[PDB]
Parts: structure tokens; sequence; C-alpha cells
């Protein structure tokens, strides 16, 4: 049936606990040109997918235009990933399985820049840094 | 007689539809130098003029300041073309013969760098992503 | 006696009009490292100041933190180019003996980059493009 | 007990007086890769630390994401360097033991490209400019 993309706002993204980078190469390989790296979302445990499975057989992207100057990602979620996700996040179960980030003026010229042609896309584990545990916890 | 020159606003770009590039190279040849890509028009149809016919015969363009750091390119569009954009285009016909959009800060400060001296500039075809026709109907 | 830095702001640069390009170089010498290049003022005729004097007989300028991320320009400017600038000038003399105009943030950050040390600067006359004068006669 | 990470708002840098540059460098050395430079601190005196001591054992930082594209900088002040800072600041004792001040959409992709994974740090004295004198006291 029908949906809307859900846009997967900031809040998600919670000071002080690891993060899951969203790393985006364009048109050539190896940083071999236009990239953008995204910080995703705030989890608790890192993400580590099955062996055999592959990110982009749960995860699907869409870099488009929505101005003369900004961009914005869409993503289709797969159900294991969707749950995955749902249990890591910090923030409470942000995800679902059709939704959106707006890009910045900044992060859009890279994109727009390459046509929109996405060439790989990963999902990786940040760490935590030294304050890291301290600012969480020293919330107001 | 007089006119004015009416913005070309964001609403005419739609996300999910294959869109109209605008490139604009300016002092130097082939990225020889300062450049500028801007998403310019969704549209339904690809644009493709005639064989003979140049875009330069059509469209003209003028990058000009409109402050100490922000840059406005204004546009003077023939009929052939301005009939031509209207049917291709997914918003309701909303070109018109005399035009000017506003970049942003970032997208500024190429123009600037150059002096807003162009030497090439042409609309380029883009098609759309994976998620593209999905994206388009899946409204709210 | 005591004054203040008026600002000179964006109304004083008018569209289709040549320009008054303030350029500024950093810590090396000839585009070595950091600079900057910033529409100044909307001129009706050229400057072209006298043979000998030198433009920073005239003109003095400060680049000063405003912030963790913006930066202002402070003017000091002769009776003489005060004057020049004035008659020159499209908007109505805008132009007084102390001022400053703030950087946005993509300017700044080339002048921090450079511990606001200034190597050079220069006022450049700017040519007008295909549309100018059709632009500034075709107002609403 | 519990402390909340107070903002280090722009209002403690005074254009006209000399500054303190908080430098970051991340995953490389020498300028290696992705760097930052931050006006810190608007000071009467220059800051000069005793022989021995070496910044890092009375200032910790950590670079976090805030969001998909901004970043935040956590500080956590030893009491000596406190009260330094407080004695050398031009606006009246804003320095606390522990704190954070805001990047820009520009400042933040530098720290997102890297993964905030901070190398080294140091506080730079940064002189004053021409005009700087008569700027300060030229107030309104
Ligand atoms: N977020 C970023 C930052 C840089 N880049 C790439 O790095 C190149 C150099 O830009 P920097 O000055 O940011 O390192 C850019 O022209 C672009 O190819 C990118 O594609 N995405
Ligand atoms: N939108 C853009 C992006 C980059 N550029 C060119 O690419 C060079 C490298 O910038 P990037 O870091 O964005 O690749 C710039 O100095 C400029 O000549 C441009 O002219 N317009
Ligand atoms: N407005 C600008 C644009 C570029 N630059 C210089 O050009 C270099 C390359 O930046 P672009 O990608 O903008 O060409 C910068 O690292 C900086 O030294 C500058 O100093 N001021
Ligand atoms: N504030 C800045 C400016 C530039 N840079 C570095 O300088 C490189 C070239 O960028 P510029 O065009 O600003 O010189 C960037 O890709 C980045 O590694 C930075 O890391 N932080």
């Amino acid at each position: 049936s029908k949906h809307s993309y859900v846009e997967l706002k900031d809040k998600v993204i919670v000071p002080g606990w690891p993060t899951l980078m969203l790393e985006i190469d364009f048109v050539g390989g190896t940083s071999r040109n236009q990239f953008l790296n995204i910080p995703f979302l705030s989890v608790k445990e890192p993400l580590q997918l099955p062996r055999e499975k592959k990110l982009t057989d749960y995860f699907t992207i869409d870099v488009e235009p929505a101005g003369h100057s900004l961009v914005n990602i869409y993503f289709q979620i797969d159900d294991f990933l969707l749950l995955t996700l749902n249990s890591l996040s910090v923030y409470k179960d942000p995800i679902r399985k059709y939704m959106f980030l707006r890009l910045n003026k900044e992060q859009s010229k890279h994109a727009i820049n390459a046509a929109f042609n996405v060439f790989s896309y990963r999902l990786r584990n940040i760490g935590v840094g030294p304050l890291g545990p301290d600012i969480r916890s020293s919330g107001p």
C-alpha cells in the first residue's frame, strides 16, 4: 500500500554514545572522488551484521535534489535491519521502513557535483571520545 | 516594454523525477577552474534540442553579486526554450522569459572567485535514482 | 574624538552595475595561500586612483574574529578615498571614515585559518555582465 | 557530584583584543590531514603556562556529533587553567570546569570526516591587528 518517507531527525544523535557513520562514495572508487560521511545514529551496542549477508541486502539509498542547492537522501530499510537498529538505538526506536534525512548546503554540494550517482555506501561503527561517558550522564 | 526578472524557486524541483542540471564553467575550460552545477528543473521527459541549434541561441545567463557574499544568476529564455521547458516541467509551467535564481553562500564563493566571468554553460539531463518512482508516488 | 565603526551593508551592492572587488591575500604572496575576494561596492564609474599614490595610503584594514566562527573586517577610509567612492557609488553615499562588514561562515574560515594576518589587499574593477544594463533598468 | 557542560558563547570573543586560538589536528600529524582552528577566547595578556607542565595536563577535549551535520567540542578545564584563563579574559570570568562550544556546518564537516579522532590540540596566542586598539575603544 502507500506510505510516506519519514524524516530521520537529529534528535536520534546523542552526544556521548558511540555512533553509526553512514559513509557514501559517489562516482569513483576508494575516495576516488566525491563522498559523504554522515553521523547516522547513536547506538548502545555496535552494529555487526551476519557473516554472509551484505548491507546492500537490507539497505537501499537514493540521493535526490530538493531545491537548487539542497539535497535529501532517501532510505528503504528491511525488517531485519529495522529491527536491528531499533534495538541498538539510544533514542527510542526512531527507525522506520521508509525514511530520508536532509543534507545541509555544505553536504549537498558534494552530492550535486556527482549528479547523485552512488557507487558504494556503508555504516561504520565510531567509538566514543575521552569524555563520552561523562558527557551523556552529566545531563542538566 | 518593461519587465521584471522573476525568481525560479525551489518548488520547481521535485524529488523522484529526472532533473536538468545547469552546468557552468567560469574562467578556464574543461573544469579548468571554478564551476557550478545547479539542479535547475524537474522534468518528465529529458531535454533534447534540435540538431543544428545551440543552447546559447535560446539561453543567456549573467552571474551577478547581490551582496558582499551572495550571488544571483539572471536568465533570459527564448520562446522556443520557454515553451520546451514548460512542457517537460513536472511543476506547472513555472518558466518565464526573464528569471533569476539565488545561489547560497557555498555556491556564491565560486562565482565570486571568478569575478563572475562565464566561459561556457549547458543543461544536462540527470536520470532518476533507484527509489525515484517510489519516492514521487509515495507522497503523504 | 570618539566614533563608531559603521556597517557597510549589502544594499550598497546593486545587481547590474560594475563592481569594486576587495581582494585580500593573507600569509603568503601571489595566491600563495589563504585569500578573500569580496564584492565591496557597486559603482557607476570605475575606480582609478592617482599615478603616485598607493591604495595603502588611503585605505587601512583589520581582519578580526567576532565569535568562534564569524569574522569582521574593519576599515579606516581617508577623506580622499571616502570622497572618491561616494561619487562613484551607485547607492547614495554609503561610505564613512570608520566601517566594517561581516563575513559569512564560509569566508570567515579562510581569515581564521590565517590567524587574520593580512599581507596585501586591493580594490579591483569588475565589469558588467551580458544582461547588466537590462538587469538594473528592468526593476519591478 | 553532577554537573552540566556549559556553553562557551561568542560574547567571550571581543574584536580588538588579542586572542587564544584553539588549534586541533585530527588523524594525521603536522597538518597531515583534517584540522580546526577556533577563536577560543579574547584576552588581555597572552597565555604562557609553566615550563614543565603540558596543556594536556589541564585541558581535555572531546569532539562529538550533535546531529547529522553539526558537531560540538566538549571541554574539561583544570582549576589551574580555569583560574589562569579567567584572569586573562577580556569578558568577565566566563570559563567553568565543564564546557562545550558549537561548531558550524563548515567546521563540523572536518570533524565528521575524521570520525572525531583528535591527535593533538593547543592554544595559540594571536596578536592584534593595525586597528585593534582603536577598534575596542571606539565602541558606540
Ligand atoms: N565532505 C566532503 C569533504 C570533501 N570531499 C572531497 O574532498 C575534496 C577536497 O575537499 P576538502 O577541502 O574538504 O578536503 C573535495 O573536492 C571532494 O572531492 C567530499 O567529497 N566530501
Ligand atoms: N561547486 C564547486 C565545487 C568545487 N569547485 C572547484 O573545485 C575545487 C576544489 O574544491 P572541492 O574541495 O569542493 O573539490 C575548488 O577550488 C573549485 O575550483 C567549484 O568550482 N565548484
Ligand atoms: N574564498 C576562498 C576560496 C579558496 N581559498 C583557497 O583555495 C584553497 C582551495 O579551496 P577551493 O576548493 O575553494 O578552491 C583553499 O584551501 C584556500 O587556500 C581561499 O583562500 N579563499
Ligand atoms: N578549516 C579547515 C580548512 C581546511 N582543512 C583541510 O584543508 C583541506 C583543503 O581545504 P581548503 O580548500 O579549505 O584549503 C581540506 O580537505 C582539509 O583537509 C581543514 O581540515 N580545516
